């Protein structure tokens, strides 16, 4: 029964595009009798889906509200800020130097907006472009068009989201500028061995 | 004032990462006094925002429900089926079950690819229910199935640093139309036609 059967897995669109294929291919090779029924959605709808019984496991970015659930941290990944290679000004980043609507952020339903704001210490909301984005690939294209800057997760950079771009990587304002990756499941699960195995595989996948 | 002032423009996630940056770049170079207040969202939510006044202009497809609005077609982009480089060889029902990767019905590209490629067998669809074509590209590059892709994604380099090859899907009209949608009672007729010509030249 462990590592066998149908498991309905949820993963947020800031994690799934550059982790999920390696998660699924390894489980196909090592556990071919386990069928992962995936779903890509944002955090609140994913936790709700776990509440209704729609899903059994969620791959989330950890600092969210997981009340009534069990949550296991499986890794960290830092934040970076990207600019076209031609406006590199100063490495210790002052947010007040930047022009007015020049920091692109996803719609606030994506947890990466709040995580990047709190972790990289963005205090001036006037610095935030009024783009209501949903894809970080769109923002990478916007920054590559010299239209501003954005925060990128490290796991996006390591999978070549900056390929075919003139973007460069900077270190954001410090004081723990990272994001926790974690696994979420119901407290009444009967598949704790499977979820701990998936967590160990994901943690090892987060190099 | 044509190309001056605030314009609230919405774009679907299956078009935006391949055209929106170039649209905004050319607009702020040729018309620097027009501010594009942008939004990425799916077709029904963009239509709801257009009807309630939250947005003024939408970049969508043509074959969606645009009752009570004005649609202008600005071009086409073909549908192409992409597969891993090792896995190759009119594309009939040879494919196994749960193999075609499709986005949720929330995104119009699913219905567009289904109707334009004559996909009548749902059993060949993998039950992913995705939202991002880049995730599906990563899944196909891991030898996990097929997916449909718009030509504008391939032109923007979505197959770069992958091992995917392009195949012609079995459709009589294997393409998707692109269009601009706005309220019929608008006064910015010249601005919207200008942006439509701009997008049409870009496509």
């Amino acid at each position: 029964e462990p590592m066998t059967g149908d498991i309905r897995l949820g993963c947020i669109p800031t994690i799934a595009p550059f982790l999920l294929s390696r998660v699924v291919k390894q489980c196909q090779q090592a556990y071919p009798e386990m069928s992962l029924l995936l779903k890509e959605d944002t955090t609140e709808r994913l936790l709700d889906a776990l509440g209704k019984g729609e899903l059994d496991l969620l791959i989330l970015a950890l600092p969210v509200d997981t009340s009534g659930y069990h949550s296991m941290k499986v890794g960290i990944d830092p934040f970076k800020m990207v600019i076209h290679k031609v406006g590199g000004i100063h490495q210790p980043i002052d947010y007040q130097t930047l022009p007015d609507e020049s920091i692109f952020l996803l719609q606030s339903e994506h947890s990466i907006t709040g995580h990047a704001i709190t972790a990289c210490q963005l205090g001036d909301s006037a610095k935030v472009n009024p783009f209501a984005a949903t894809s970080l690939h769109t923002l990478v294209q916007m920054v590559n068009s010299k239209l501003g800057t954005t925060f990128l997760p490290q796991m996006a950079i390591d999978a070549g989201i900056l390929n075919d771009t003139d973007l460069v990587v900077m270190t954001p304002p410090g004081e723990a500028p990272y994001r926790d990756i974690g696994l979420v499941w119901r407290q009444t699960t009967s598949r704790i061995l499977t979820f701990r195995t998936l967590g160990l595989l994901i943690q090892k996948l987060l190099t």
